[PDB]
Protein backbone atom coordinates (compact mmCIF):
# COMPACT_ATOMS: atom_id res chain seq x y z
CA UNK A 1 0.00 0.00 0.00
CA UNK A 2 1.09 3.53 -0.77
CA UNK A 3 2.14 6.01 2.08
CA UNK A 4 -0.71 8.18 2.77
CA UNK A 5 -0.28 11.71 2.65
CA UNK A 6 -2.33 14.52 4.15
CA UNK A 7 -4.69 16.79 1.89
CA UNK A 8 -3.52 19.58 4.09
CA UNK A 9 0.21 19.04 2.82
CA UNK A 10 -0.08 19.49 -1.09
CA UNK A 11 -0.36 22.69 -2.32
CA UNK A 12 -1.53 22.76 -6.51
CA UNK A 13 0.06 25.28 -8.44
CA UNK A 14 0.26 25.21 -12.05
CA UNK A 15 -1.77 23.38 -14.65
CA UNK A 16 0.29 20.92 -16.99
CA UNK A 17 -2.67 19.83 -18.63
CA UNK A 18 -4.64 16.36 -18.96
CA UNK A 19 -4.10 12.82 -19.65
CA UNK A 20 -6.22 9.65 -19.74
CA UNK A 21 -8.66 10.65 -17.75
CA UNK A 22 -6.39 12.70 -15.25
CA UNK A 23 -5.56 16.19 -14.77
CA UNK A 24 -1.68 17.20 -14.04
CA UNK A 25 -0.51 19.67 -11.46
CA UNK A 26 2.76 20.82 -10.43
CA UNK A 27 2.43 21.38 -6.53
CA UNK A 28 4.71 21.31 -3.42
CA UNK A 29 4.50 19.06 -0.55
CA UNK A 30 5.15 19.74 3.05
CA UNK A 31 6.76 16.55 5.00
CA UNK A 32 8.99 15.67 7.73
CA UNK A 33 11.96 13.70 5.77
CA UNK A 34 15.01 12.52 6.98
CA UNK A 35 15.49 12.73 10.32
CA UNK A 36 12.95 14.94 11.38
CA UNK A 37 14.15 17.41 8.73
CA UNK A 38 11.08 19.53 7.37
CA UNK A 39 10.76 19.69 3.70
CA UNK A 40 9.05 21.49 1.15
CA UNK A 41 9.12 19.24 -1.82
CA UNK A 42 8.61 19.98 -5.72
CA UNK A 43 5.87 17.28 -6.43
CA UNK A 44 3.87 16.29 -9.33
CA UNK A 45 0.11 15.49 -8.83
CA UNK A 46 -2.25 13.25 -11.04
CA UNK A 47 -5.51 13.97 -10.27
CA UNK A 48 -8.48 11.23 -10.63
CA UNK A 49 -12.26 11.88 -10.21
CA UNK A 50 -13.67 10.19 -7.42
CA UNK A 51 -16.59 9.25 -9.43
CA UNK A 52 -14.88 7.35 -11.48
CA UNK A 53 -14.35 4.59 -9.49
CA UNK A 54 -13.32 2.07 -12.29
CA UNK A 55 -10.53 3.93 -13.79
CA UNK A 56 -9.26 5.45 -10.28
CA UNK A 57 -9.15 1.84 -8.94
CA UNK A 58 -7.10 0.58 -12.34
CA UNK A 59 -4.87 3.67 -11.91
CA UNK A 60 -4.20 3.26 -8.29
CA UNK A 61 -3.42 -0.43 -8.57
CA UNK A 62 -1.42 0.15 -11.59
CA UNK A 63 0.76 2.71 -10.03
CA UNK A 64 1.11 0.24 -6.76
CA UNK A 65 1.88 -2.66 -8.34
CA UNK A 66 4.81 -1.17 -10.25
CA UNK A 67 5.70 0.88 -7.25
CA UNK A 68 6.10 -2.19 -5.58
CA UNK A 69 9.72 -2.57 -7.52
CA UNK A 70 11.98 -0.39 -7.21
CA UNK A 71 14.68 0.84 -10.29
CA UNK A 72 16.37 3.57 -10.94
CA UNK A 73 14.52 3.81 -14.25
CA UNK A 74 10.91 3.60 -13.00
CA UNK A 75 9.40 6.50 -11.48
CA UNK A 76 9.21 6.92 -7.76
CA UNK A 77 5.95 7.82 -6.48
CA UNK A 78 6.12 9.07 -2.74
CA UNK A 79 2.29 8.48 -2.49
CA UNK A 80 -1.33 8.90 -2.39
CA UNK A 81 -3.93 11.27 -0.89
CA UNK A 82 -7.43 10.05 -1.32
CA UNK A 83 -8.65 12.44 1.64
CA UNK A 84 -9.91 15.11 -0.53
CA UNK A 85 -12.73 15.87 -3.41
CA UNK A 86 -10.05 13.39 -5.19
CA UNK A 87 -7.86 11.00 -5.52
CA UNK A 88 -4.16 12.31 -6.37
CA UNK A 89 -0.88 10.03 -7.00
CA UNK A 90 1.56 12.11 -5.38
CA UNK A 91 5.02 11.49 -7.85
CA UNK A 92 8.70 13.26 -8.10
CA UNK A 93 8.78 15.94 -10.00
CA UNK A 94 11.00 15.37 -13.50
CA UNK A 95 13.06 18.08 -14.29
CA UNK A 96 13.34 18.02 -18.27
CA UNK A 97 9.67 16.90 -18.42
CA UNK A 98 8.43 14.54 -21.17
CA UNK A 99 10.77 13.06 -24.01
CA UNK A 100 8.24 14.00 -27.01
CA UNK A 101 8.27 17.37 -26.28
CA UNK A 102 12.03 17.54 -25.57
CA UNK A 103 12.90 15.72 -28.83
CA UNK A 104 10.45 18.13 -30.37
CA UNK A 105 12.26 20.97 -28.87
CA UNK A 106 15.88 19.68 -29.12
CA UNK A 107 15.05 18.34 -32.57
CA UNK A 108 18.25 19.44 -33.68
CA UNK A 109 20.77 18.62 -31.19
CA UNK A 110 19.71 15.11 -30.77
CA UNK A 111 22.59 12.91 -32.33
CA UNK A 112 22.42 8.89 -32.75
CA UNK A 113 24.30 8.02 -29.78
CA UNK A 114 22.20 10.37 -27.46
CA UNK A 115 19.08 8.24 -29.18
CA UNK A 116 21.00 4.60 -28.49
CA UNK A 117 21.53 6.07 -24.90
CA UNK A 118 17.82 6.61 -24.38
CA UNK A 119 16.72 3.42 -26.06
CA UNK A 120 19.00 1.01 -24.09
CA UNK A 121 17.74 2.66 -20.70
CA UNK A 122 14.25 2.15 -21.80
CA UNK A 123 15.12 -1.37 -22.73
CA UNK A 124 16.74 -2.06 -19.63
CA UNK A 125 13.46 -0.93 -17.63
CA UNK A 126 11.41 -3.01 -19.59
CA UNK A 127 13.88 -5.67 -19.17
CA UNK A 128 12.93 -5.38 -15.15
CA UNK A 129 9.08 -5.51 -15.92
CA UNK A 130 9.84 -8.52 -18.48
CA UNK A 131 11.87 -10.13 -15.52
CA UNK A 132 8.91 -9.28 -13.03
CA UNK A 133 6.10 -10.79 -15.82
CA UNK A 134 4.19 -6.92 -15.11
CA UNK A 135 3.10 -5.70 -18.40
CA UNK A 136 3.46 -1.54 -18.53
CA UNK A 137 0.45 -0.80 -21.12
CA UNK A 138 1.08 2.55 -21.96
CA UNK A 139 4.75 2.87 -22.93
CA UNK A 140 5.49 5.62 -25.14
CA UNK A 141 7.49 9.19 -25.92
CA UNK A 142 5.27 10.92 -23.61
CA UNK A 143 5.65 8.82 -20.60
CA UNK A 144 9.44 8.23 -20.80
CA UNK A 145 10.82 11.14 -18.06
CA UNK A 146 14.00 12.91 -18.44
CA UNK A 147 15.87 13.50 -15.35
CA UNK A 148 18.87 14.66 -16.41
CA UNK A 149 20.35 16.23 -19.95
CA UNK A 150 23.47 14.75 -21.75
CA UNK A 151 26.29 16.34 -21.15
CA UNK A 152 29.14 16.07 -23.43
CA UNK A 153 31.46 18.53 -21.45
CA UNK A 154 31.38 15.98 -18.80
CA UNK A 155 30.81 12.71 -20.24
CA UNK A 156 27.53 12.31 -18.66
CA UNK A 157 24.61 10.61 -21.12
CA UNK A 158 21.36 11.63 -20.65
CA UNK A 159 18.88 10.04 -17.94
CA UNK A 160 15.47 8.71 -18.28
CA UNK A 161 12.43 7.07 -15.89
CA UNK A 162 9.60 5.46 -17.77
CA UNK A 163 6.30 6.94 -15.76
CA UNK A 164 3.47 4.56 -14.54
CA UNK A 165 0.93 2.71 -16.42
CA UNK A 166 -2.04 4.42 -16.03
CA UNK A 167 -5.62 2.99 -16.46
CA UNK A 168 -5.79 -0.40 -17.65
CA UNK A 169 -6.26 -0.97 -21.51
CA UNK A 170 -9.14 -3.76 -20.01
CA UNK A 171 -11.09 -0.88 -18.37
CA UNK A 172 -10.30 1.89 -21.09
CA UNK A 173 -13.43 2.70 -23.61
CA UNK A 174 -12.63 1.53 -27.19
CA UNK A 175 -12.40 5.07 -28.57
CA UNK A 176 -9.37 6.10 -26.44
CA UNK A 177 -8.04 2.64 -27.52
CA UNK A 178 -7.69 3.48 -31.34
CA UNK A 179 -6.70 6.87 -30.76
CA UNK A 180 -3.71 4.83 -28.88
CA UNK A 181 -3.17 3.23 -32.45
CA UNK A 182 -0.17 2.49 -33.00
CA UNK A 183 1.15 2.26 -29.55
CA UNK A 184 -1.61 -0.46 -28.58
CA UNK A 185 -0.79 -3.41 -30.52
CA UNK A 186 -3.50 -4.85 -33.70
CA UNK A 187 -3.80 -7.88 -31.08
CA UNK A 188 -5.26 -5.56 -28.16
CA UNK A 189 -7.23 -3.35 -30.58
CA UNK A 190 -9.41 -6.88 -31.67
CA UNK A 191 -9.58 -7.71 -27.83
CA UNK A 192 -8.34 -5.68 -25.15
CA UNK A 193 -7.79 -9.04 -23.21
CA UNK A 194 -5.25 -10.10 -25.25
CA UNK A 195 -2.99 -8.00 -23.04
CA UNK A 196 0.40 -9.47 -22.57
CA UNK A 197 4.40 -8.59 -21.82
CA UNK A 198 4.56 -9.13 -25.76
CA UNK A 199 1.87 -5.62 -25.64
CA UNK A 200 4.93 -4.03 -24.72
CA UNK A 201 7.77 -5.50 -26.98
CA UNK A 202 5.00 -3.58 -29.84
CA UNK A 203 4.46 -0.31 -28.06
CA UNK A 204 8.50 -0.07 -27.49
CA UNK A 205 8.95 -0.19 -31.03
CA UNK A 206 6.64 2.85 -31.84
CA UNK A 207 8.27 4.46 -28.85
CA UNK A 208 11.82 3.87 -30.92
CA UNK A 209 10.02 5.57 -33.89
CA UNK A 210 8.98 8.43 -32.29
CA UNK A 211 12.71 8.99 -30.49
CA UNK A 212 13.87 8.76 -34.28
CA UNK A 213 11.10 11.44 -35.41
CA UNK A 214 11.75 14.65 -33.90
CA UNK A 215 9.07 14.60 -31.97
CA UNK A 216 7.05 13.24 -34.77
CA UNK A 217 3.41 11.15 -33.57
CA UNK A 218 3.16 8.21 -35.97
CA UNK A 219 0.02 7.97 -37.83
CA UNK A 220 -1.26 11.34 -36.48
CA UNK A 221 -2.15 12.52 -40.12
CA UNK A 222 -4.98 9.52 -39.88
CA UNK A 223 -8.03 9.69 -38.04
CA UNK A 224 -9.41 6.49 -35.60
CA UNK A 225 -11.55 4.46 -38.74
CA UNK A 226 -8.18 4.86 -41.13
CA UNK A 227 -5.81 3.42 -37.76
CA UNK A 228 -8.26 0.71 -37.68
CA UNK A 229 -8.06 0.12 -41.17
CA UNK A 230 -4.31 0.71 -41.08
CA UNK A 231 -4.33 -2.64 -38.84
CA UNK A 232 -6.65 -4.56 -40.49
CA UNK A 233 -5.00 -4.28 -43.55
CA UNK A 234 -1.11 -5.19 -41.87
CA UNK A 235 0.62 -2.09 -42.39
CA UNK A 236 3.64 -0.83 -40.68
CA UNK A 237 5.23 2.32 -40.28
CA UNK A 238 7.83 4.35 -42.25
CA UNK A 239 11.29 4.22 -41.63
CA UNK A 240 12.65 7.38 -39.69
CA UNK A 241 14.59 9.51 -42.24
CA UNK A 242 17.11 8.70 -39.08
CA UNK A 243 17.05 5.04 -40.24
CA UNK A 244 19.33 3.30 -37.61
CA UNK A 245 16.98 1.68 -35.12
CA UNK A 246 14.35 0.80 -38.61
CA UNK A 247 14.84 -2.68 -38.53
CA UNK A 248 14.30 -2.75 -34.91
CA UNK A 249 11.04 -0.87 -34.88
CA UNK A 250 9.80 -3.57 -37.28
CA UNK A 251 11.02 -6.40 -35.21
CA UNK A 252 9.60 -5.13 -32.37
CA UNK A 253 6.29 -4.16 -33.93
CA UNK A 254 5.76 -7.57 -35.33
CA UNK A 255 1.93 -8.57 -35.91
CA UNK A 256 2.86 -11.92 -34.37
CA UNK A 257 3.18 -11.82 -30.82
CA UNK A 258 4.85 -14.54 -30.17
CA UNK A 259 7.57 -13.56 -32.68
CA UNK A 260 8.49 -10.35 -31.04
CA UNK A 261 12.09 -10.60 -29.33
CA UNK A 262 12.64 -10.93 -25.78
CA UNK A 263 14.23 -7.39 -24.43
CA UNK A 264 17.61 -9.10 -23.47
CA UNK A 265 17.68 -9.69 -26.81
CA UNK A 266 17.20 -5.95 -27.82
CA UNK A 267 19.57 -4.45 -25.43
CA UNK A 268 22.02 -6.75 -27.48
CA UNK A 269 20.98 -5.48 -30.97
CA UNK A 270 21.05 -2.11 -29.09
CA UNK A 271 24.65 -2.82 -27.65
CA UNK A 272 25.62 -4.34 -31.41
CA UNK A 273 24.63 -1.36 -33.24
CA UNK A 274 27.87 0.92 -32.06
N1 LIG B 1 6.66 12.99 -13.23
C1 LIG B 1 6.60 14.09 -14.01
N2 LIG B 1 7.44 15.16 -13.90
C2 LIG B 1 7.33 16.26 -14.70
N3 LIG B 1 6.39 16.36 -15.66
C3 LIG B 1 5.47 15.36 -15.84
C4 LIG B 1 5.54 14.15 -15.04
N4 LIG B 1 4.54 13.32 -15.44
C5 LIG B 1 3.88 13.94 -16.44
N5 LIG B 1 4.44 15.14 -16.67
C6 LIG B 1 3.95 16.11 -17.66
O1 LIG B 1 2.53 16.23 -17.47
C7 LIG B 1 1.90 16.42 -18.74
C8 LIG B 1 0.85 15.34 -18.95
O2 LIG B 1 1.41 14.03 -18.86
P1 LIG B 1 0.56 12.75 -19.36
O3 LIG B 1 -0.14 13.22 -20.61
O4 LIG B 1 1.46 11.54 -19.43
O5 LIG B 1 -0.53 12.53 -18.22
P2 LIG B 1 -0.95 11.04 -17.77
O6 LIG B 1 -1.99 11.19 -16.67
O7 LIG B 1 0.26 10.23 -17.40
O8 LIG B 1 -1.63 10.42 -19.09
P3 LIG B 1 -1.30 9.03 -19.84
O9 LIG B 1 -1.82 7.89 -19.01
O10 LIG B 1 -2.05 9.24 -21.14
O11 LIG B 1 0.21 9.08 -19.99
C9 LIG B 1 3.02 16.41 -19.78
O12 LIG B 1 3.43 17.77 -20.02
C10 LIG B 1 4.16 15.69 -19.10
O13 LIG B 1 5.42 16.18 -19.56
MG1 LIG C 1 1.67 9.63 -18.93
Amino acid sequence: VFHKIRNEDLIFNESLGQGTFTKIFKGVRREVGDYGQLHETEVLLKVLDKAHRNYSESFFEAASMMSKLSHKHLVLNYGVCFCGDENILVQEFVKFGSLDTYLKKNKNCINILWKLEVAKQLAWAMHFLEENTLIHGNVCAKNILLIREEDRKTGNPPFIKLSDPGISITVLPKDILQERIPWVPPECIENPKNLNLATDKWSFGTTLWEICSGGDKPLSALDSQRKLQFYEDRHQLPAPKAAELANLINNCMDYEPDHRPSFRAIIRDLNSLF
